[PDB]
Protein backbone atom coordinates (compact mmCIF):
# COMPACT_ATOMS: atom_id res chain seq x y z
CA UNK A 1 0.00 0.00 0.00
CA UNK A 2 1.13 3.60 1.48
CA UNK A 3 -0.77 6.29 3.21
CA UNK A 4 0.59 8.98 0.64
CA UNK A 5 -1.11 7.86 -2.51
CA UNK A 6 -4.20 5.81 -0.95
CA UNK A 7 -5.56 9.70 0.98
CA UNK A 8 -4.59 10.74 -2.28
CA UNK A 9 -7.08 8.90 -4.53
CA UNK A 10 -9.24 8.61 -1.48
CA UNK A 11 -9.49 12.40 -2.49
CA UNK A 12 -10.09 12.75 -6.42
CA UNK A 13 -12.97 10.36 -5.89
CA UNK A 14 -14.27 12.96 -2.95
CA UNK A 15 -14.13 15.52 -5.71
CA UNK A 16 -15.03 13.11 -8.44
CA UNK A 17 -18.44 12.85 -5.84
CA UNK A 18 -18.86 16.23 -5.67
CA UNK A 19 -18.72 17.08 -9.34
CA UNK A 20 -21.14 14.26 -10.39
CA UNK A 21 -23.51 15.23 -7.52
CA UNK A 22 -23.24 19.43 -9.16
CA UNK A 23 -24.57 18.39 -12.22
CA UNK A 24 -27.40 16.35 -10.44
CA UNK A 25 -28.29 19.34 -8.56
CA UNK A 26 -28.20 21.43 -11.83
CA UNK A 27 -29.99 18.56 -14.24
CA UNK A 28 -33.14 17.62 -11.74
CA UNK A 29 -33.74 21.13 -10.63
CA UNK A 30 -35.14 23.48 -13.68
CA UNK A 31 -34.30 26.73 -11.68
CA UNK A 32 -30.72 25.67 -13.00
CA UNK A 33 -30.89 23.29 -15.76
CA UNK A 34 -31.54 26.40 -17.89
CA UNK A 35 -28.53 28.25 -16.97
CA UNK A 36 -26.33 25.32 -17.67
CA UNK A 37 -24.95 27.11 -20.72
CA UNK A 38 -22.93 28.90 -17.92
CA UNK A 39 -21.95 26.26 -15.73
CA UNK A 40 -18.76 24.49 -16.74
CA UNK A 41 -17.36 21.67 -14.09
CA UNK A 42 -13.73 20.02 -14.56
CA UNK A 43 -11.14 18.42 -12.84
CA UNK A 44 -8.36 20.92 -12.94
CA UNK A 45 -5.20 19.79 -10.46
CA UNK A 46 -5.77 21.98 -7.47
CA UNK A 47 -8.99 20.09 -6.71
CA UNK A 48 -12.42 20.78 -8.32
CA UNK A 49 -12.98 23.60 -10.76
CA UNK A 50 -16.35 25.23 -11.04
CA UNK A 51 -16.72 27.87 -13.57
CA UNK A 52 -19.87 30.72 -14.33
CA UNK A 53 -19.71 31.81 -16.94
CA UNK A 54 -21.41 34.84 -18.80
CA UNK A 55 -23.02 34.74 -22.15
CA UNK A 56 -23.88 37.35 -24.35
CA UNK A 57 -27.30 36.95 -23.42
CA UNK A 58 -26.96 36.78 -20.14
CA UNK A 59 -24.25 38.48 -18.04
CA UNK A 60 -24.23 37.23 -14.15
CA UNK A 61 -23.77 40.19 -13.10
CA UNK A 62 -25.27 43.86 -14.08
CA UNK A 63 -23.08 45.80 -16.55
CA UNK A 64 -19.86 47.42 -14.42
CA UNK A 65 -21.55 46.20 -11.39
CA UNK A 66 -20.69 43.81 -8.75
CA UNK A 67 -24.04 43.17 -8.46
CA UNK A 68 -25.71 39.70 -9.34
CA UNK A 69 -28.21 38.68 -11.53
CA UNK A 70 -31.35 37.20 -9.83
CA UNK A 71 -30.31 33.63 -11.38
CA UNK A 72 -26.56 33.89 -10.89
CA UNK A 73 -27.63 34.60 -7.15
CA UNK A 74 -29.61 31.05 -7.33
CA UNK A 75 -26.47 29.34 -8.65
CA UNK A 76 -24.33 30.40 -5.69
CA UNK A 77 -27.17 29.48 -3.32
CA UNK A 78 -28.05 25.68 -5.15
CA UNK A 79 -24.68 24.36 -5.22
CA UNK A 80 -23.55 26.11 -1.28
CA UNK A 81 -24.75 23.15 0.63
CA UNK A 82 -23.22 20.56 -1.98
CA UNK A 83 -20.00 22.34 -1.16
CA UNK A 84 -20.02 21.66 2.45
CA UNK A 85 -20.47 17.94 2.24
CA UNK A 86 -16.76 18.04 2.09
CA UNK A 87 -14.40 19.41 3.70
CA UNK A 88 -12.28 20.86 1.16
CA UNK A 89 -11.62 25.06 1.12
CA UNK A 90 -11.98 27.19 -1.70
CA UNK A 91 -10.81 29.49 -4.06
CA UNK A 92 -13.22 32.59 -5.28
CA UNK A 93 -11.73 34.36 -8.59
CA UNK A 94 -13.14 37.15 -10.61
CA UNK A 95 -12.15 37.28 -14.12
CA UNK A 96 -13.43 41.11 -15.53
CA UNK A 97 -13.18 42.70 -18.80
CA UNK A 98 -16.49 45.30 -18.71
CA UNK A 99 -14.74 48.40 -19.01
CA UNK A 100 -12.09 49.50 -21.09
CA UNK A 101 -8.57 48.35 -21.08
CA UNK A 102 -7.13 51.72 -20.19
CA UNK A 103 -9.56 52.64 -17.33
CA UNK A 104 -7.25 50.60 -15.18
CA UNK A 105 -4.97 53.13 -14.26
CA UNK A 106 -7.70 55.28 -13.05
CA UNK A 107 -9.92 54.78 -10.10
CA UNK A 108 -12.58 51.98 -10.29
CA UNK A 109 -11.46 49.73 -13.23
CA UNK A 110 -11.88 46.26 -14.06
CA UNK A 111 -9.76 45.24 -11.15
CA UNK A 112 -11.75 46.55 -8.22
CA UNK A 113 -14.97 45.47 -9.81
CA UNK A 114 -12.98 41.55 -10.12
CA UNK A 115 -12.28 41.51 -6.71
CA UNK A 116 -16.20 43.72 -5.87
CA UNK A 117 -17.69 40.31 -7.97
CA UNK A 118 -15.61 37.67 -6.05
CA UNK A 119 -16.34 38.95 -3.00
CA UNK A 120 -20.21 39.26 -4.13
CA UNK A 121 -20.65 35.59 -4.90
CA UNK A 122 -18.72 34.53 -1.69
CA UNK A 123 -21.23 36.75 0.54
CA UNK A 124 -23.60 34.87 -1.49
CA UNK A 125 -22.52 31.34 -0.91
CA UNK A 126 -22.70 32.06 2.74
CA UNK A 127 -26.20 33.17 1.93
CA UNK A 128 -27.18 29.81 0.82
CA UNK A 129 -25.49 27.94 3.75
CA UNK A 130 -21.64 27.52 2.93
CA UNK A 131 -20.10 26.83 6.62
CA UNK A 132 -17.76 29.35 7.83
CA UNK A 133 -13.96 28.61 7.13
CA UNK A 134 -14.14 27.37 3.83
CA UNK A 135 -13.17 30.57 1.75
CA UNK A 136 -9.22 30.15 1.22
CA UNK A 137 -9.06 33.67 -0.87
CA UNK A 138 -10.14 35.72 -3.24
CA UNK A 139 -8.77 36.66 -6.57
CA UNK A 140 -9.54 39.44 -9.00
CA UNK A 141 -8.18 39.39 -12.50
CA UNK A 142 -8.72 41.90 -14.23
CA UNK A 143 -8.56 40.59 -18.69
CA UNK A 144 -5.47 41.99 -20.31
CA UNK A 145 -4.45 44.06 -23.30
CA UNK A 146 -6.01 42.38 -26.82
CA UNK A 147 -5.34 44.51 -30.11
CA UNK A 148 -7.44 46.76 -31.44
CA UNK A 149 -15.63 35.65 -26.59
CA UNK A 150 -17.51 36.38 -23.11
CA UNK A 151 -16.14 33.94 -21.33
CA UNK A 152 -13.69 36.63 -20.56
CA UNK A 153 -16.64 37.62 -17.18
CA UNK A 154 -17.01 34.96 -15.45
CA UNK A 155 -16.20 33.94 -11.87
CA UNK A 156 -14.36 30.64 -10.90
CA UNK A 157 -15.05 28.68 -7.66
CA UNK A 158 -11.96 26.09 -6.71
CA UNK A 159 -12.61 23.24 -4.78
CA UNK A 160 -8.57 22.90 -3.02
CA UNK A 161 -7.20 19.56 -2.47
CA UNK A 162 -4.56 19.00 0.24
CA UNK A 163 -1.95 19.94 -1.91
CA UNK A 164 -3.13 23.05 -3.36
CA UNK A 165 -4.41 24.44 -0.16
CA UNK A 166 -0.87 23.66 1.63
CA UNK A 167 0.74 24.98 -1.57
CA UNK A 168 -1.38 28.36 -1.00
CA UNK A 169 -0.84 28.15 2.90
CA UNK A 170 2.44 26.94 3.31
CA UNK B 1 18.38 25.26 -22.53
CA UNK B 2 15.25 25.02 -20.20
CA UNK B 3 17.88 25.16 -16.97
CA UNK B 4 19.53 27.63 -19.76
CA UNK B 5 16.33 29.86 -20.21
CA UNK B 6 15.76 29.59 -16.23
CA UNK B 7 18.96 30.70 -15.27
CA UNK B 8 18.85 33.57 -17.47
CA UNK B 9 15.15 34.67 -15.45
CA UNK B 10 16.97 33.62 -12.23
CA UNK B 11 19.79 35.87 -12.67
CA UNK B 12 17.62 38.84 -13.64
CA UNK B 13 15.46 37.91 -10.85
CA UNK B 14 19.00 38.90 -8.65
CA UNK B 15 19.41 42.28 -10.81
CA UNK B 16 16.38 43.20 -9.33
CA UNK B 17 16.45 42.44 -5.83
CA UNK B 18 19.47 43.91 -5.64
CA UNK B 19 18.30 46.69 -7.54
CA UNK B 20 15.69 47.07 -5.11
CA UNK B 21 17.55 47.51 -1.92
CA UNK B 22 19.93 49.90 -3.73
CA UNK B 23 16.87 52.80 -3.38
CA UNK B 24 16.22 50.92 0.28
CA UNK B 25 19.31 52.10 1.32
CA UNK B 26 20.10 55.11 -1.15
CA UNK B 27 16.48 56.97 0.01
CA UNK B 28 16.58 58.15 3.37
CA UNK B 29 13.14 57.54 3.60
CA UNK B 30 12.77 54.00 2.59
CA UNK B 31 15.31 52.92 4.57
CA UNK B 32 14.02 54.64 7.89
CA UNK B 33 11.42 52.11 6.96
CA UNK B 34 12.90 49.02 5.45
CA UNK B 35 11.77 47.25 8.56
CA UNK B 36 8.35 46.96 7.11
CA UNK B 37 9.78 45.85 3.89
CA UNK B 38 11.39 42.29 3.28
CA UNK B 39 12.90 41.05 0.05
CA UNK B 40 13.22 37.37 -0.51
CA UNK B 41 13.80 35.23 -3.50
CA UNK B 42 10.98 32.74 -3.43
CA UNK B 43 10.84 29.78 -5.12
CA UNK B 44 8.44 31.60 -7.48
CA UNK B 45 10.07 34.39 -8.11
CA UNK B 46 11.40 37.60 -6.09
CA UNK B 47 8.84 38.57 -2.94
CA UNK B 48 8.29 41.75 -1.39
CA UNK B 49 6.78 42.14 1.75
CA UNK B 50 5.35 45.26 3.58
CA UNK B 51 4.59 44.28 7.06
CA UNK B 52 2.87 46.90 9.49
CA UNK B 53 4.16 47.21 13.05
CA UNK B 54 2.22 48.53 16.10
CA UNK B 55 3.04 52.16 15.67
CA UNK B 56 2.88 52.08 11.70
CA UNK B 57 -0.27 50.11 9.77
CA UNK B 58 0.17 50.46 6.27
CA UNK B 59 -3.72 51.54 5.55
CA UNK B 60 -5.89 53.75 7.91
CA UNK B 61 -7.67 51.34 10.30
CA UNK B 62 -10.41 49.18 8.90
CA UNK B 63 -9.56 51.39 6.03
CA UNK B 64 -8.26 50.24 2.63
CA UNK B 65 -7.03 53.92 2.12
CA UNK B 66 -3.32 54.23 2.09
CA UNK B 67 -1.02 55.94 5.12
CA UNK B 68 1.67 58.41 3.50
CA UNK B 69 4.62 56.25 3.81
CA UNK B 70 2.80 52.98 2.60
CA UNK B 71 1.83 55.10 -0.45
CA UNK B 72 5.93 56.11 -0.74
CA UNK B 73 7.10 52.45 -0.12
CA UNK B 74 4.94 51.45 -3.30
CA UNK B 75 5.39 54.49 -5.39
CA UNK B 76 9.21 54.38 -5.10
CA UNK B 77 9.01 50.71 -5.94
CA UNK B 78 7.47 51.37 -8.93
CA UNK B 79 9.68 52.50 -11.15
CA UNK B 80 11.96 49.58 -10.95
CA UNK B 81 9.75 47.26 -11.03
CA UNK B 82 8.41 48.33 -14.70
CA UNK B 83 12.09 47.79 -15.63
CA UNK B 84 11.43 44.40 -16.79
CA UNK B 85 9.01 41.79 -18.51
CA UNK B 86 8.13 39.94 -15.01
CA UNK B 87 4.43 39.85 -13.81
CA UNK B 88 3.23 40.48 -10.30
CA UNK B 89 0.61 39.03 -8.07
CA UNK B 90 -0.66 40.99 -5.15
CA UNK B 91 -1.91 40.02 -1.91
CA UNK B 92 -3.63 41.48 1.19
CA UNK B 93 -3.64 39.39 4.40
CA UNK B 94 -6.15 41.31 7.02
CA UNK B 95 -5.77 40.96 11.00
CA UNK B 96 -8.75 39.36 12.59
CA UNK B 97 -10.21 42.42 14.26
CA UNK B 98 -17.89 43.21 10.86
CA UNK B 99 -18.62 39.11 8.97
CA UNK B 100 -21.94 40.18 7.54
CA UNK B 101 -21.60 43.18 5.69
CA UNK B 102 -18.06 44.40 5.50
CA UNK B 103 -15.51 41.99 6.40
CA UNK B 104 -12.21 40.89 5.99
CA UNK B 105 -12.22 39.67 2.96
CA UNK B 106 -13.63 42.70 1.47
CA UNK B 107 -11.00 44.69 3.59
CA UNK B 108 -8.21 41.83 2.11
CA UNK B 109 -9.13 42.11 -1.24
CA UNK B 110 -9.34 46.42 -1.53
CA UNK B 111 -6.00 46.90 0.58
CA UNK B 112 -4.60 45.01 -2.56
CA UNK B 113 -5.94 47.20 -5.14
CA UNK B 114 -5.48 50.48 -3.41
CA UNK B 115 -2.07 49.36 -3.45
CA UNK B 116 -1.85 48.25 -7.39
CA UNK B 117 -3.44 51.91 -7.47
CA UNK B 118 -0.62 53.64 -5.82
CA UNK B 119 2.17 51.25 -7.91
CA UNK B 120 0.01 51.70 -11.32
CA UNK B 121 0.16 55.93 -9.82
CA UNK B 122 3.91 55.83 -9.07
CA UNK B 123 4.58 54.76 -12.91
CA UNK B 124 4.35 51.24 -12.67
CA UNK B 125 3.22 49.71 -16.36
CA UNK B 126 -0.57 48.71 -17.02
CA UNK B 127 -0.76 45.27 -17.21
CA UNK B 128 2.01 44.64 -15.09
CA UNK B 129 -0.02 43.14 -12.54
CA UNK B 130 -1.47 39.64 -13.29
CA UNK B 131 -3.79 39.14 -10.57
CA UNK B 132 -4.95 40.63 -6.80
CA UNK B 133 -5.37 38.42 -3.64
CA UNK B 134 -7.13 39.17 -0.69
CA UNK B 135 -6.38 36.26 1.85
CA UNK B 136 -8.31 37.89 5.04
CA UNK B 137 -6.84 36.71 7.48
CA UNK B 138 -6.29 32.58 8.19
CA UNK B 139 0.19 40.27 15.51
CA UNK B 140 0.52 43.41 13.23
CA UNK B 141 2.84 40.89 11.15
CA UNK B 142 -0.30 39.15 9.37
CA UNK B 143 -1.19 42.39 8.18
CA UNK B 144 1.08 42.49 5.14
CA UNK B 145 0.66 43.30 1.81
CA UNK B 146 2.79 40.69 -0.30
CA UNK B 147 4.23 41.53 -3.35
CA UNK B 148 5.43 38.71 -6.00
CA UNK B 149 7.47 39.15 -9.23
CA UNK B 150 6.28 35.86 -10.85
CA UNK B 151 9.00 33.91 -12.74
CA UNK B 152 7.35 32.63 -15.65
CA UNK B 153 6.64 29.27 -14.46
CA UNK B 154 4.93 30.55 -11.50
CA UNK B 155 2.73 32.96 -14.04
CA UNK B 156 2.04 30.09 -16.21
CA UNK B 157 0.51 28.06 -13.40
CA UNK B 158 -1.20 30.88 -13.04
CA UNK B 159 -2.75 31.43 -16.02
CA UNK B 160 -3.60 28.02 -16.06
CA UNK B 161 -1.63 27.74 -19.58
Amino acid sequence: PNIDELKKRMEQSRLNKLRGDLDQLIESDPKLRALRPHLKIDLVQEGLRIQIIDSQNRPMFKTGSAEVEPYMRDILRAIAPVLNGIPNRISLAGHTDDFPYANGEKGYSNWELSADRANASRRELVAGGLDNGKVLRVVGMAATMRLSDAINRRISLLVLNKQAEQAILH
